[PDB]
């Protein structure tokens, strides 16, 4: 569902419109336009906002080989959750030492597959999981994931029990991790977590256990959809302050996903047909909630939407997806100029938890991703 | 409950193929088809591929004498690849690109649906080749008003486009057959108005899908469900041929899901089990189909538990509160009535493998 252009030969600009129209002319709709310049911009902005933190890109929101290559070249590390993600980074020549595996609940095979690639950092949040590493004790170092509806992470008290048990079992503990949740708009969540982890690290030392080397602050850095979020520097300011209280012997990781990929993709769908229903014009698009807009369902999402056509009468409209399902609706009420069949509907901030969560329902073709600007 | 033989079959399948699995019983496909045929005498049944577009289901139904209801080029390619003659098919997507029409025609499917004049116009170029069903609604996304149906039928005559008849779809998992009856009465009246306007008489009524199945609560037996429907159809002229587009009724009961426990943890007074299938996989119907499936274990000291899917996402939970016996890693969680709008709406999120479908009793 993807190809690259390596040789090109609120309101959209004339240049953007031209690119969009040329792309539909060349490749046909629906499309996802991936701009590698934005991947780099986002990575650089986060690096500048969170100095002295190793950024492990979480493949989950957009596990795209071009994104992986772009980030590798930029100096990024990676956060893997499955054998499939291990295989993707392996195929793109990512050195295993740049990777961590963070799925807290793993089958024996999942551990073996990652180890075979060379990824040797894993996460545990319970004793049942810890036991799985006895057979691998020479080979691994573990992050213990804390939580403070949450599905993963143990309590601070449980974390100490896990760490003490790992010592008994001769299993190395690399450090602690947490994930405050995706699209977190309040940085105080990070601050409170960091303080708690710091206190846990102190308790480990006071108990005479090996001192922890690493804090992994997870993902969740927010981006703008239809509402303004805190600028990344301002967002990370209190985070940086909390981190500064850690011992100098602790180094810090994060697992950003959405922040890096979300702004980098623009969706393009076309109108297949249309009908007036109870005073609204319904447009039936070639992409929807079983496709690139699946984030409306799984990610509680809302994306800015626009049209190339602008000006004249704005009409109460409905944007429907292509499937036969009445649930497949992208915008229940939206003002739009009158569109003809074949006219384009554009979605912004379409990079994260979109195509990643697409289906093949009805066998409608998935949007094709077009990768731009990888080199230079 | 699971029978001793069901348990043996499930365990044997996991022994051979691993987990997660979807066990597809072709005998149940046959049974459901035969039961609906008996319940709705003289109605031609077009299986909707959408809920479960599996090659073995298509072959099984073809052999049974079934017809087919297609929505997309992909579905056209599926029945074609399984050798289904085009005359057993109808294409029912109301909103089509020119290519969608051409692809269906290439295969030989010549029956299409329209619910508006914009769509009707797409068929001028194919007037020699097509006959159309006009879809009424009485709900939200498709179907014109009875008054609009008349405008469409009249301008089709003007444009020299053939109208096969009328269609409707009252909605999936319709538990009250009285919605069909009201639909049928309204269509009967539209048919009368066509004749009274001096237009060509309509040959066909398509009553759509929506026949319900038992999930966690029982629904009315199919014979009883359809009794009032047959009564309503009996008031039609004897010359009208009746079609239906059952999906869920045929496929839903034919599949049993099998997942295994990858790991587990106590989280505030509940044991969480993390399965190898979930809301991004076979249980995607929890999201898209507003579904709830009966869930059981192979195994009496029922303890408060949560069933989570495999993905990292906190949304990926199958059951928030369920009483289960204590399970060990590797133990199985079994879902019933897992045939329809399940695997069909699976994703590849996190690159977790989709459950493998195992066809049983194919021959
Ligand atoms: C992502 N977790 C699931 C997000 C599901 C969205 N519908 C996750 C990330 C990346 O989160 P992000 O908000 O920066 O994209 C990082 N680390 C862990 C452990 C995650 O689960
Ligand atoms: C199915 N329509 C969408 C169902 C989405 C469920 N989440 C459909 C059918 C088959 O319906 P069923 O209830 O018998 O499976 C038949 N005909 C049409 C036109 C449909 O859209
Ligand atoms: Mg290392």
């Amino acid at each position: 569902h993807s190809q690259s252009i390596f040789d090109i030969h609120p309101v959209l600009s004339a240049e953007e419109i031209h690119l969009i129209e040329a792309s539909v002319e060349q490749f046909g709709a629906p499309l996802l336009l991936l701009d590698c310049d934005v991947i780099r911009q986002q990575y650089r902005a986060l690096k500048n906002a969170l100095p002295n933190v190793t950024l492990h890109y979480a493949l989950k929101p957009l596990p795209h080989p071009v994104v992986v290559r772009t980030l590798l070249a930029e100096g990024a590390s990676f956060d893997l959750a499955t054998t499939g993600e291990v295989e993707l980074v392996a195929s793109e020549g990512v050195p295993a030492d740049l990777t961590i595996h963070t799925h807290p609940i793993k089958r024996d095979a999942d551990i073996r597959d990652a180890l075979a690639y060379g990824c040797n950092v894993f996460v545990v949040d319970n004793l049942n999981e810890l036991e799985k590493f006895k057979a691998y004790r020479d080979d691994v170092e573990l992050l213990v994931r804390l939580s403070f509806s949450k599905k993963f992470g143990c309590s601070p008290e449980q974390a100490l029990v896990i760490i003490e048990t790992a010592k008994e079992w001769n299993i190395r503990i690399k450090g602690l991790s947490f994930h405050v949740g995706s699209q977190t708009t309040n940085p105080n969540k990070y601050v409170e977590a960091i303080h708690t982890c710091r206190h846990v690290m102190e308790q480990v030392v006071e108990r005479g256990l090996p001192a922890l080397s690493t804090l992994d602050i997870g993902g969740g850095f927010p981006v703008n959809y239809t509402q303004q979020v805190m600028p990344i520097d301002q967002f990370c300011a209190p985070i940086n302050e909390a981190l500064s209280l850690l011992p100098e012997t602790v180094h810090v990781l994060a697992e950003p996903g959405r922040f890096i990929c979300a702004p980098a993709v623009t969706s393009v769908a076309s109108v297949m047909g249309q009908a007036e229903r109870e005073g609204q014009i319904w447009y039936y698009l070639d992409d929807g909630i079983y496709g690139s807009f699946s984030g409306l369902m799984f990610d509680d999402a809302r994306y800015p939407l626009t049209t190339i056509k602008q000006g004249g009468e704005l009409i109460p409209s409905v944007l429907s997806g292509p499937t036969c399902d009445s649930v497949d609706v992208i915008a229940e009420n939206i003002l739009l100029p009158k569109l003809n069949n074949g006219d384009l509907v554009i979605g912004r901030t379409m990079g994260a938890y979109t195509s990643a969560t697409a289906t093949d329902f009805n066998f409608f073709k998935r949007a094709q991703t077009i990768a731009l600007n990888e080199f230079v």
